[PDB]
């Protein structure tokens, strides 16, 4: 092909950019063309599409967010939707289209190849949700942005003897209060994959505050509840101060780290490769540490799942 | 004298280790013995005394919280309070004894010397709501924690050209939403201490969105009300999809800045230089960047204020 | 007037963007349309020379560096140089000028006044070398920049009971090093403005080390000599393993502070303030905590000093 | 076994405390005692043993360097040595090691279970070169170091239009300077696995040079030789204005990363289990995204290579 299309869906992730000037890169090493689509699906169907010339790409690296924008398209999820998107596309003479998002956004991938046009799905989430990778770009910048947090929150909580309850984001997946909770020395972590009994957690807070733990940080992926129930329950049935954070949006900005840098570097590449050799509707990753693409189809079918072994690690540790 | 207590009361802040370090050095430099009260006013009390040696500082002027903790003492209100305190230093030996904390806390080294123990209150609050400094220990570290989240909601903000609504500390003070909303480039800056029309606030947000601003960015002092009221009241108004975040104690923790490290140095040294030279009953600052000292019983008459043109030109440069 | 023009010139420094973000703001608040003239001075002359628009200077706030760029022009000291620029000036409309940079830049601004340009520098340097003000722009960042590495290398240096010389910059001055060494709980301070001997700083670190301290930390200021010459001499003196470490020019970038960001506002809004209200030929600061102006020429016969009692205070916190 | 040891030696890592701190609890959770042996194999032979309780370990999760020290032990390499050292386990009645450390470490380790001392090795360097393992302990935490002076050097060298040679660690591997290189946009990476002509790299540099770019950075590892003969090599080449910084060991300092706080308590556990089941004289690691032990002896005699392929991406995206 000669010209390649590329953009961003679902939520931002801090490593987008750095894709984005793979993907730019990458087709230009190549001689071929990259045009970009502003505002994700929306863009696409009202036609905001422009070139990218090497340079566009130029000091975007170290940035969080999208450069392109984002935005939600429920009407993409029409047949006229992704009609006039396709009709877009055409009249700017693009045959590829490079999508970094979330699963929302590989299904869009996915309908388009279905009326012929080749897409790859770039994994772009904080969560760290999609099927067919270890690890999705921003997740590794999400997990610093939360111990940054923890570590904060530590100091204060040892200063009072005060227990904390932290809420952190992962809409239906436990990878963020579970890498988060290990990486910061919690003392619970409630995911929504395990089964947690609330007596068990109660009895084990007590017990490490009778051994002489001055503070006490309790981790809950917004999957599972409220920081505010937990942090009430808790209280309640320990009498110790409670205190009880939502770290929000915060987990969704900031430069992201190396790893991401990396990670959203060689998948956004890979993904013009696929394209190049005329692949089309697969998704990339990284799985064993090895760049793999699957049939967006089948990864989809395919579910989450985290490292029992190491929540469990999670629980002996904590002692 | 030869011998000094120093605690630390009232919320914690960074840089309160720096100002227990220079206590602990100032002293020995000089030849004097330091004596740590853990608790604050309630250890003072149950005599939870013990001696700092040159080296039990070595290593924490980089730390956040406090070293020698810090809890709430009702009972030192009481008459009886100060009395069974006061037995404490009496059976310890310690005459002089400096005191570390927020407004709640030189009210009670107030308490002291009029029973005749010599006391020098060092501010240290995230706050900034201390008379008789410009300046507290720990508001700079509090600043660059929130312009941190500022910069990482400005990222996701941007992306899909969304509005913040940001809540800040500051319990009665907005010193911190001031100099952060000014510093984050925010759009609007809600404090106590000015009067605000939300119509004008809303007529202002428009205006800058019509004039193409992506994102918008403001910034609500806890004194003020909640970020979840703001948000609701702006989105009703305006239309735009927003989002609220109510940063809370990561405010209070992290490893204090360079200013923080200096100024808490700098006065928990010259809070010793009073004792020694027998001052008492006094409190440390910085105005008009030099170091002033004060009666404490006066410095509290006194009222807290901010510059009220910054909050104009917050205001100018907003457009 | 109606129109002003913009520049950077010397070295860069983390703070420059808040403060064309303010000029740029402040002025069109008044109705006064900006120009940016890029490559500082050598530009001035070749004429390259844009008008900046009130979204040019959006997202630019938490940014290092210059978006006008700087260049060294030799050629400005020049007669000619002085008329080639000035008639660039003209050519285009421009009747004021906000310079903000070093003093080099300083002495510009005021042979361009000598020839009837009103023109106000705004202090860009992380030196904090420049008379009329107690703190310069970047300087704050610049500090936490190098006890962000002071705070790393202690790590490494207590696990292998080692000592370090580490070089800072600051040509001809000792602020970086002083309050660096101060809030990095440095051993020794070497600093251009104080006499140090070699034999007693020796003293001082063998006693500190029988004391039984694990690591060593001797902040130099490229201003006194070589890192290395020191490391070569303290070792060869006390037999300790010894490392050297010159931060160099990490000292000049970052993401500005929140002071950096807050200061640069402030002086770039009144540098605007004074061109309007006609003054012209001075210099803005910060002095006593509050906003001044001198004459340029009178802040350049002074001289920059250093707080010596803070010298000392390094030396008895240091035991 | 009821009694196990603990040490680190080589250079210190960001992430040995983690380290230690899983070693330490996930023993006792087993109910084995845990021992530490200070300033490693030199303290081994000296005696330096302390029990490490349940609480010792508390607080030193987020924190770099060891607890422990680190020492060269040139007299661990004799017989006499391994025997004295031998002696002193037993004398303690401690019978297993865990190791954290280097590979010059691992062969201590090796010389141990030989003479009939169980030891698991923990790949415990900021280098990444250690066989057995994809990753070390550390070398998450060098990397966003390193990005974190690129980021820096980016807009200093942006601002004035200048080529940056950056020098960094990783003595005979180029992973820090291949990860660092691409995660921060570099135009050229020197490698010691991978051959460079110098002719091409000047080829290069100048062809982005007229393509427009402002600044060039340029990543060396201290493997291929120093920044300042490439500085001027280059600059003489160019006619660009070049400098050089070494970023030294700051590298190794800093609280570790997210990543590398999760590897190390994931790692350290591993190397208890293994003990406790009674293999002895492995390495642990990970490969292709598992938790893998090899033997010491088969793992040594391995070599450390890179992802060749990451070093293609790097010129790609390069241009
Ligand atoms: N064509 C161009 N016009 C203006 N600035 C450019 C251009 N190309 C590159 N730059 C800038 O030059 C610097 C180095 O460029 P480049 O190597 O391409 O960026 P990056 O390392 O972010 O990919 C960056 O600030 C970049 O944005
Ligand atoms: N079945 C579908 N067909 C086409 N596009 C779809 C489909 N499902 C989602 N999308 C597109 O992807 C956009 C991003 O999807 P969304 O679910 O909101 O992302 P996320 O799941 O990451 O929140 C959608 O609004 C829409 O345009
Ligand atoms: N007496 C001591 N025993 C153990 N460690 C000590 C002792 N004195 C100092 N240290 C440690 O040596 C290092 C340097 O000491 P010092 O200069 O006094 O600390 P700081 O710079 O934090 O004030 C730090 O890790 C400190 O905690
Ligand atoms: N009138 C008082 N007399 C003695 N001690 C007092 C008085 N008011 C406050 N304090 C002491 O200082 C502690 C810290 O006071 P508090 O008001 O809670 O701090 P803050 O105002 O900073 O929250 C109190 O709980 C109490 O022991
Ligand atoms: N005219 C414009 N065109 C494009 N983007 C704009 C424009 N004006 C503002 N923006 C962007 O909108 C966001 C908020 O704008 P603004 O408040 O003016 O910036 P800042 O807070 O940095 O001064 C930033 O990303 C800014 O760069
Ligand atoms: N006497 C002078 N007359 C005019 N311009 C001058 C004079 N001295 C310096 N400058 C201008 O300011 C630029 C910045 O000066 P320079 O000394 O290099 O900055 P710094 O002192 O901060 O390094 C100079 O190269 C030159 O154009
Ligand atoms: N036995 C103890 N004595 C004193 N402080 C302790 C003790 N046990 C734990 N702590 C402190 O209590 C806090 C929480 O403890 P813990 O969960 O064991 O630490 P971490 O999360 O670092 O492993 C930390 O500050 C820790 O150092
Ligand atoms: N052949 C060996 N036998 C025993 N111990 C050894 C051997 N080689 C190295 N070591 C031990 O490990 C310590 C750490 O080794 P060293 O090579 O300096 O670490 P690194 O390679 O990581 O620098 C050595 O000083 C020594 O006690
Ligand atoms: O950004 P929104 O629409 O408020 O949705 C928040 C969701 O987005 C994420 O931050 C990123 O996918 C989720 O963790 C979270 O539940
Ligand atoms: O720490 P607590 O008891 O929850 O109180 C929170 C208060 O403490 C501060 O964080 C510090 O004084 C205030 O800004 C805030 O209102
Ligand atoms: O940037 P150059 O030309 O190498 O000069 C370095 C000088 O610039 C500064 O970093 C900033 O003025 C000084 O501390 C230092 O001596
Ligand atoms: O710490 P030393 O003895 O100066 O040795 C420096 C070496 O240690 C490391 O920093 C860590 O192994 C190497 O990259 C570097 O070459
Ligand atoms: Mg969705
Ligand atoms: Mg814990
Ligand atoms: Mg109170
Ligand atoms: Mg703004
Ligand atoms: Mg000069
Ligand atoms: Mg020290
Ligand atoms: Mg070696
Ligand atoms: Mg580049």
């Amino acid at each position: 092909m000669k010209r390649i299309g590329v953009l961003t869906s679902g939520g931002d992730s801090p490593g987008m950019n750095a894709a984005i000037r793979s993907v730019v890169r990458k087709a230009i090493y190549h001689g071929v063309e990259v045009y970009g689509v502003y505002h994700g699906y929306a863009g696409l169907i009202a036609g905001n599409i422009k070139k990218l010339e090497v340079g566009d790409v130029g000091d975007i690296i170290h940035r969080g967010g999208t450069i392109l924008y984002t935005a939600r398209c429920p009407e993409f999820k029409t047949e006229e939707g992704q009609k006039k998107g396709i009709e877009q596309l055409k009249k700017h003479g693009i045959q590829g289209l490079v999508v970094i998002g979330g699963d929302g956004s590989y299904q869009g991938a996915k309908k388009l190849t279905e009326h012929g046009f080749p897409c790859v799905g770039v994994p772009g989430t904080i969560d760290n949700d999609i099927p067919g990778t270890d690890f999705t770009i921003g997740f590794d910048t999400a997990l610093n942005t939360v111990i940054d947090a923890i570590d904060k929150i530590r100091d204060t909580a040892t200063s009072h003897e005060r227990t904390y309850v932290i809420e952190v984001m992962g809409r239906h997946a436990g990878d963020i209060a579970l890498w988060s909770g290990l990486a910061g020395g919690a003392e619970t972590i409630l995911i929504p994959e395990a089964d947690y009994d609330m007596n068990d957690v109660i009895a084990r807070l007590k017990r490490g505050h009778e051994r002489g733990k001055k503070h006490s940080i309790i981790i809950v992926a917004e999957g599972v509840g409220s920081g505010v129930d937990f942090g009430r329950q808790i209280q309640e049935a320990t009498g110790f101060e409670t205190r009880v954070t939502v770290l929000g949006h915060v987990q969704r900005g900031g430069s992201p780290t190396a790893f991401d840098r990396v990670l959203a570097s060689r998948l956004g590449a890979r993904a013009v490769e696929l394209l190049l050799e005329g692949k089309g509707g697969r998704c990339v990753g990284i799985q064993n540490n090895q760049l793999v693409d699957h049939d967006i189809a089948e990864a989809l079918a395919n579910k989450h799942t985290i490292d029992q072994r190491m929540y469990a690690l999670s629980k002996e540790l904590s002692i």
